[PDB]
Parts: C-alpha cells; sequence; structure tokens
C-alpha cells in the first residue's frame, strides 16, 4: 500500500507527463519495443515497424501511446482504488491480447526511464521509488486477475 506522501510524488510527476501525453507515449512504446522486441510482436498493429525512425514516424503508434497513458493516468489517480479500471484491462490483456505479466514489468521499466529522462527535477530517487511502488501495485492487482482467469502462468 502506498502512503499519501508516495502518492503525491507519483501524481506530481504524472501531472508533468500530461503536458505532452503523446510524446511520452511514443518514447515509452519505442523504448519497450527496442529493449524487449518480443513485445512488438504482440502488436499486429505495429509489427511492420522495423526501425526506431519508422516507429517515431507512425501516427498510429503515437495514438496508441495516448490510449495507453490515458488508461494508466486514470488508474494512478485512483491511488490504489482502481478495481473498476483494472477489470477490463486485465481481461483484455490476459484473454485477447495475450500479454504476459512479465511484459507489464517491461513497460513499467520503460515508463520509469522516460519519466526520469523528461522530468529529472520531479523524478529524483524518492519519486522513482514511489512510482515503482505504484507500478508494482498495478502489476500485483492485474496479476491476481490473470490468476483468476488461468493466465498468471
Ligand atoms: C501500463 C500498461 C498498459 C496499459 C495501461 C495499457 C492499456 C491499453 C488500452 C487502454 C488498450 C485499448 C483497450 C483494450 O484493449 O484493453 C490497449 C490495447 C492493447 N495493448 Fe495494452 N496497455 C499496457 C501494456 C501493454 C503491453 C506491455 C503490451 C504488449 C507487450 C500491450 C499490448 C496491447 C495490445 C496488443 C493492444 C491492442 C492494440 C490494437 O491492435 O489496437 N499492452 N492497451
Amino acid at each position: 500500500v502506498l502512503s499519501e506522501g508516495e502518492w503525491q510524488l507519483v501524481l506530481h510527476v504524472w501531472a508533468k507527463v500530461e503536458a505532452d501525453v503523446a510524446g511520452h507515449g511514443q518514447d515509452i512504446l519505442i523504448r519497450l519495443f527496442k529493449s524487449h522486441p518480443e513485445t512488438l510482436e504482440k502488436f499486429d498493429r505495429f509489427k511492420h515497424l522495423k526501425t526506431e525512425a519508422e516507429m517515431k514516424a507512425s501516427e498510429d503508434l503515437k495514438k496508441h501511446g495516448v490510449t495507453v497513458l490515458t488508461a494508466l493516468g486514470a488508474i494512478l489517480k485512483k491511488k490504489g482504488h482502481h478495481e473498476a479500471e483494472l477489470k477490463p484491462l486485465a481481461q483484455s490483456h490476459a484473454t485477447k491480447h495475450k500479454i504476459p505479466i512479465k511484459y507489464l514489468e517491461f513497460i513499467s521499466e520503460a515508463i520509469i526511464h522516460v519519466l526520469h529522462s523528461r522530468h529529472p527535477g520531479d523524478f529524483g530517487a524518492d519519486a522513482q521509488g514511489a512510482m515503482n511502488k505504484a507500478l508494482e501495485l498495478f502489476r500485483k492487482d492485474i496479476a491476481a486477475k490473470y490468476k483468476e482467469l488461468g493466465y498468471q502462468g
């Protein structure tokens, strides 16, 4: 469970992200795909992209980055009281998109890295640890739903 002080660190940096949701979403997805190419293969929508320049040029990838970060921002702003938001996300991710929990770990690392690059003054070690806790809570709760459905592994 995050403390109130930890949530304030998380949401303080997240308010900075929302100034340029789309640029963050591009950086995060591109980092994810570069660092962990097995993740790109899960997207029929994106798997034609073969270079970082092609990824950066894709408007559809930019659009999806906004979809992803909007859903995550709505979850973070619930400060843990996010059941209604995770149900459908866990359902689609386990049963339709077939995304292992480990890949959620990967994108969590990408999110932390991009926040650090873009917001160093609001993403010192205290805020990095708090955001890591928030993303762990997200993964923990999604993993419980995956396990319910027979997908935790
Ligand atoms: C912070 C973590 C993530 C969030 C908040 C998120 C959010 C979303 C949302 C809101 C959608 C559209 C609605 C839906 O299908 O549920 C979606 C679609 C999808 N996501 Fe996730 N996602 C995350 C992580 C991942 C990861 C790590 C992968 C793959 C490695 C992935 C793969 C997909 C795929 C394949 C789709 C369908 C894309 C399409 O063809 O339209 N997601 N995601």
